[PDB]
């Protein structure tokens, strides 16, 4: 439930993500996996990566890092009109990957952090404002969707 103003903000800030998607993304996931060792077990793909280095050295993680941030990017552009984009990802993240709504909070926090370390001084307060809001409005809907399939509650 954001406005144009805050949307513009989400789009502009995102414009920084675009310039280097695999970069932002590698790190997004690397933070997640490091700060929450438990998330990495849901990936038969990266369960092996013990070290953070072994994580940086891996191009597999870069690649997914891309899928991740491009689909997300795809949704933000919809400006809340993302029912179409969200669902498939809700069901898939729910019934198949079995991703607890809290894992979506972890990563949501992953982004916001990454945006800073990566852009220290150009990720203004109103931008952070805007960035939290859409990740929220996005968490919200998955959750609405997750209550449906009755996954964790
Ligand atoms: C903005 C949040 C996320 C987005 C947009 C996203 C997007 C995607 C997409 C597009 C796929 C491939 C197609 C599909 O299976 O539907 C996928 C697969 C997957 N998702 Fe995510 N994802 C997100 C966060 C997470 C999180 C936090 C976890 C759990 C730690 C997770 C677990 C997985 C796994 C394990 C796969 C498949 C692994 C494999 O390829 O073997 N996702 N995700």
């Amino acid at each position: 439930g954001l406005s144009d103003g805050e949307w513009q903000q989400v789009l502009n800030v995102w414009g920084k993500v675009e310039a280097d998607i695999a970069g932002h993304g590698q790190e997004v996931l690397i933070r997640l996996f490091t700060g929450h060792p438990e998330t990495l077990e849901k990936f038969d793909k990266f369960k092996h990566l013990k070290t953070e280095a072994e994580m940086k050295a891996s191009e597999d993680l870069k690649k997914y890092g891309t899928v991740v941030l491009t689909a997300l990017g795809g949704i933000l552009k919809k400006k809340g009109h993302h029912e179409a984009e969200l669902k498939p990802l809700a069901q898939s993240h729910a019934t198949k990957h079995k991703i607890p709504i809290k894992y979506l909070e972890f990563i949501s926090d992953a982004i916001i952090h990454v945006l800073h370390s990566k852009h220290p001084g150009d990720f203004g307060a109103d931008a952070q404002g805007a960035m939290t809001k859409a990740l929220e409005l996005f968490r919200n809907d998955i959750a609405a969707k997750y209550k449906e399939l009755g996954f964790q509650g």
